[PDB]
């Protein structure tokens, strides 16, 4: 209530505004992190393959499972039958190893984007996994196989559940995450605990907060696999994991 | 008093003046660091704004809170409503992602422009910020959120209150600073902490030691938030915060 | 069982889809590191040299077994009859120093493409060997020596022995591959246990999970040697180089 | 006395002549490092400045107390009316942020010109200080403000005073020194105490052997400031810095 | 004896063929390391040489104990009498810094090339060495002088003394040759005891296995130097310096 | 005595010879380091100097003392007299900052050339050398002060005391040595004690080993200094400062 000049006034009286909180998120929401929009790549996917797109899709899944996005790389060193394949279908779909811009179709993308299908496969894949039950059997005793794979973060719920089991969620799946981070990338060689987090913090939170897939299928789907008991709490080895994750 | 030659003699002289403390204070503030001008970056926003200038610099305020300086590189990973208005604002208002010069308006300095209405948002979006609720509880419990962004030290008062009160408020938001600082400067990765401290020593008692912004409404405003007490101390959480600092 | 987007719908509907486990491995198996075509070389190898194949090829083996892949460098130290033999070989089959492509014959492809042959050529000149004896018997007592060398990986099975038998002998392997990577490897010189397995997973693997060289006559072979006991279990000197391993 | 060459004789003979010692000090004087000519940098400004020079003096000496002598950099982060003044009093004195030649008028060596002056100026304004009383206070109780900057080394008597006062004063101000070197040098950001103390060695023993300023006058400042008692000998806090410095 | 492909079947069959262990030792000493060849190098000196070779060959070889390969730099730093005389030996025997080529002269192949001369040479210049007496009588009491050279390698016998013999006198020579290869390689400076050692592991074990000079030889030398006792065991001296170097 | 080839017999042979010691001292000599050749530097400075050459030279010398052999960069930090003296001298003598070849004459060098002069030289001035008594006496007490420079070594004597004397002189210079080359040379920063006593090595046992400077000379001048008692064995300081460099 002292005089003061008519900028700082104004510098003040911005500030005495009252806050409105539903336009504030609104706004928070579109300026958010987000990796990736599954209902674009979806549509791509659909519109070019047409009634091939399923079963595509499918084997470029596999492909993004195990090996990663490095399509070319990848494809000097394995079997002449895949890679003729992998090649066929990056020509068709004009899938790319980098997410460059919005409309790039990684493998990983494709993967995220329909990522129930993705987590069980990796389960049924785990065998296949470069980072899989031999790396997390070392860690932990009975790692979710579903969490092991790139897109399991999608299938953690906000809603329907309690605020601690969604924490507990993401530090299970973190355990995961810090080691494929660390073997596949050679960045973060060195990095603490704490740097290679804030390299999948952005990304996993997206994923986690992502309205495309929506949150009572992903309570559902984490009750079916026993992620989740049902009174909609994490099972015994979801706890383990987490706890193994907060302790690293 | 022995004999000396000419050239000495003026330095000796010119050493016996007196000290005139109001023109030498007057001096080293004009010669002080200085990070930006408020009224500057305000008035640019209004006489270009108009009407619209309030709702613009609101929106530019929680991309500055939740995503920093990186226009170009947030816009590409964000929704598209997110980013086909920050491009539009950028063209409309010339923000830029660098304070090259007094006239360079960043989205960070439009934030500190307005400090009291960007840190009760930032407490608001507490869920959204980089640095936020997760990492501080880590360090201690009840961080202030309203500490938790970049205009915070616009806020810490030097008049009004003792001056025991103003080093334990930036010890309090050093915390957070500090914290900041090293997810976000790939540079400061192995630093001390005496190192990110100098990195940002400058900027912060440049906000603290500011007359743009008046002691007495941010005084008023601490207290309305609770962190000031009604006697004019710092609360609890506050003092444990600049405990967590000093001995970190 | 909310109300969502056609393109979520089609999302939760793909992820409803039961996995073909039958179609998923085979597309896990085409997708999986190859690091080589045995059939191929051998092909190569017995086409282009005829009835001097034979003779030829166990000459690239040693030189493989004991100088690596290094064509050049090596063929500068050593004899003038071993260099002048090398070099027409190069010429006469095309040989490489690096696997560029499904075709390109190294000296190390040659030696793992005869999987049986090379160990026990290794075995045989296990006092020529870079990494031999003398380094596998400061690890352990009575490292066995047909583990000394790049093709071993090959002869452990999958079929007939017991999963347990199976990474018991991976283990035991590693041992030496570990000393091998980083006596060969500059890059590996500061590398982390994990680190220095990670360069070698993908090509162990394989080599384990390859079909060309049959699981009996590997079994059968291991038996023969004394590396499976009449059981089909693993020796003492198997189980104590694989805890030497785990322990490493 | 056994037989030699002419030529070993001729250093023989060179080595047993009398040194003249009036002579050798002589020289060793005047091949000693010197940083600055004083009377070179007060003609300068006093011949340029006319009747404004001792006020363009003290507005200069304020900035290199206190941004040191990056004119430019510093310019751009400083109010208006500091910025264009600077710039206007750089032009006017030809001043210079690095001291290429015995004419470079840089900022710093106006302040070590003056010395007197300039320590007095830096305790009046120590709160402005990069580094003051803020950091001195975590290293030791009640640091001397007036050793809070570059000129303070110019003031410590070898005549007057004792060998031991001399050394302890040297020991108290490279307590500033080393502090000072670290904060703004990044070179040294690594470097042992020893690395840091050989980077000011030199100009702190030109400073203390200069004859430009009088010894007389020294002691007489030092004992009106408290520095120096009455019977010469350093204060309580002058001996705990330098037992601060030979400690560290 | 299950169905394969006939490709399979090449390999099973490969693999079940007998070893010809004449013939395949024969094969990997072709292919073994190789660093000098030292009748093409006597060759070269005496049909160069005539009546002045050896002589000329001791100069050399003194150069190549007390200096080593550099010619030119060590030429630059060394008496004009014993400059003038090595360069004229460079032109007059076309010598050489490096060993780029079978027919490369290099001083240090000339001392192999001679090895019982230059051991013998070594022990009685032992006081100009590098490496000599004062390095080793820090590791351990009486390092034999005769192994203070690069060419105590070659006179290590492998017939006629026990494989404990030969193992130890590798030993115990590795102890200068580890200190040697530390001191004059700045590759090495922080290299671990296993990476110095396999800098020199094929040099060392080409020297031993050669048969250019007779085992016989080497065995009736190195009992006249006492580094064998009449047993044909190594001596106390020998030893404790193959202890030292284990111990390492 | 086994059967042999013919070049194997030339080697045998020629290691039966029995060694000239006489001959072999006479090259080990002449092929030894060589720093620089005194006789040629005296020479040079008395032919170029005349009547002239004693003072000057005695200038030179105390710039090599108190500022080494950098010239250009020395005399830009210096007083005018001393610079442009310095320039005149270099310009007349043709001095020089490296020693490029036998005829560069560098300050160090002419230091060198004298050295009874310019150890007495630098006790005289050790209060202006920049590695003095300030510097030794943190590491023992009582460093002889003849000691504190580059030209020591060609004082100790090898012939006239006993070899135990003659080492610990080396010792108790080295702890000079080591000091003075660690705040000098940068690259040794981080080096160990082997790798800065490496760095002097040659060039101190070739200061001990000239014949140059007779060793009757140094031993009755280190006796007149003290640093050797009546009986030719060194004092108490001097042993003193020998078990402080062997404990280094």
């Amino acid at each position: 209530s002292n005089a003061m000049s008519e900028w700082s006034r104004i510098a003040v009286e911005f500030g005495e505004q009252q806050l409105n909180l539903t336009e504030l998120e609104d706004f928070a929401r579109e300026l958010a992190y987000e990796g990736l929009d599954p209902a674009l790549i979806i549509k791509k996917l659909k519109e070019t393959g047409g009634d091939d797109w399923v079963k595509d899709t499918k084997f470029i899944i596999v492909f993004a499972l195990t090996r990663g996005n490095k399509i070319v790389k990848a494809s000097g060193k394995m079997s002449n039958s895949g890679s003729k394949r992998l090649m066929a279908l990056q020509e068709k779909y004009g899938l790319v190893e980098r997410a460059e811009t919005r409309l790039s179709i990684t493998p990983v993308r494709v993967a995220q984007s329909l990522p129930t299908w993705t987590c069980a496969a990796a389960a049924a894949l785990k065998e296949y996994l470069p980072v899989g039950p031999a790396v997390m059997n070392l860690k932990v005793e009975n790692y979710p196989p579903e969490m092991m794979c790139m897109a399991f973060g999608s299938l953690i719920p906000t809603a329907g559940v309690s605020e601690a089991t969604t924490k507990t969620l993401m530090e299970a799946y973190s355990l995961w995450q810090d080691a494929f981070t660390k073997t596949i990338n050679v960045k973060m060689r060195g990095a603490s605990k704490t740097e290679v987090y804030n390299s999948f913090r952005d990304p996993l939170h997206a994923a986690v907060n992502s309205v495309f897939f929506p949150n009572d299928v992903r309570v559902k789907w984490l009750k079916a696999k026993g992620i989740l008991g049902p009174d909609g709490v994490p099972s015994r080895a979801a706890e383990v994991a987490a706890a193994a994750y907060r302790n690293l």
